[PDB]
C-alpha cells in the first residue's frame, strides 16, 4: 500500500575517493513491483571525476527488485518510514570502498541520502585510469546473520581488452521501523547498466533490473 507501482526518485552522494571529494545529484523513476528503475545522474562538485564512474553505480535501493510472493520483502515492508544500509566493496588489487544510503519516502516520492569513501586505488589500476566497461549481471546472496540482514556478491567489473576485475560486497540493510519481519535466506539477480554518459561523466544515464528467487 506504501509503495505505488510508479515512484520517483531522489539522490544526493557526497563521496571522497583517493581524496578527491565530489557531490553527485540523482533524479529518476522506477517501478518496485517489476524491480526497474532509471536514474539521471549529474556531478555537481568535483568533476570531472578522475576515477570509474562505474565503481559508484551501485551505490545510486532494494525496493527496486521484483519479490515472489512466497519470499518476505523486507523492503518494501520498510516502508513509509524507511531503512538504511551500509556496503563495503572491496576490489582485488587492495581499493576499498564504503558507501551507506539512508532511503525515506514521501508520497510517490524515494529519497536517498548517500555517502561514498574509496581509498587505497592503484594510481595505475583499472579505476584511477578508467579502464571499466560495465559491471558483470550478479547474484546476491541474501541471509540473516546476528539478527542482521546481510547480502553478499562476488561481483566483478569488465575491464577493456575482456579481462574481468573483482570486487566482493558486503551490505547490511536496517528498517527503521522496529519488527519489520526478516525475510529467509533467498537471492536477488542484479543487472546495472549505464545507458548514455557525457564525456567526461559529468552526466550519466543508469539502470538496473532485479529479481528475487529462491535457491
Amino acid at each position: 500500500s506504501a509503495i505505488k507501482p510508479d515512484m520517483k526518485i531522489k539522490l544526493r552522494m557526497e563521496g571522497n575517493v583517493n581524496g578527491h571529494h565530489f557531490v553527485i545529484d540523482g533524479d529518476g523513476t522506477g517501478k518496485p513491483f517489476e524491480g526497474k528503475q532509471s536514474m539521471d545522474l549529474e556531478v555537481k562538485e568535483g568533476g570531472p571525476l578522475p576515477f570509474a564512474f562505474d565503481i559508484l553505480t551501485t551505490a545510486f535501493n532494494r525496493v527496486f527488485a521484483k519479490y515472489p510472493d512466497n519470499i518476505q520483502d523486507y523492503f518494501k515492508q520498510s516502508f513509509p518510514k524507511g531503512y538504511s544500509w551500509e556496503r563495503s566493496l572491496t576490489f582485488e588489487d587492495g581499493g576499498i570502498c564504503n558507501a551507506r544510503n539512508d532511503i525515506t519516502m514521501e508520497g510517490d516520492t524515494f529519497y536517498n541520502k548517500v555517502r561514498f569513501y574509496g581509498t587505497n586505488f592503484p594510481a595505475n589500476g583499472p579505476v584511477m585510469q578508467k579502464k571499466t566497461l560495465k559491471w558483470e549481471p550478479s547474484t546476491e546472496k541474501m541471509y540473516v546473520r546476528d539478527g542482521v540482514l546481510t547480502g553478499d556478491i562476488e561481483m566483478a567489473l569488465l575491464l577493456e581488452g575482456n579481462a574481468h576485475y573483482r570486487c566482493d560486497f558486503r551490505t547490511t540493510y536496517k528498517a527503521k521501523e522496529k519488527g519489520v519481519k526478516l525475510p529467509g535466506a533467498h537471492f536477488v539477480d542484479h543487472c546495472i547498466e549505464i545507458l548514455s554518459h557525457d564525456k567526461d561523466y559529468n552526466k550519466v544515464k543508469l539502470y538496473e533490473h532485479a529479481v528475487a528467487h529462491s535457491g
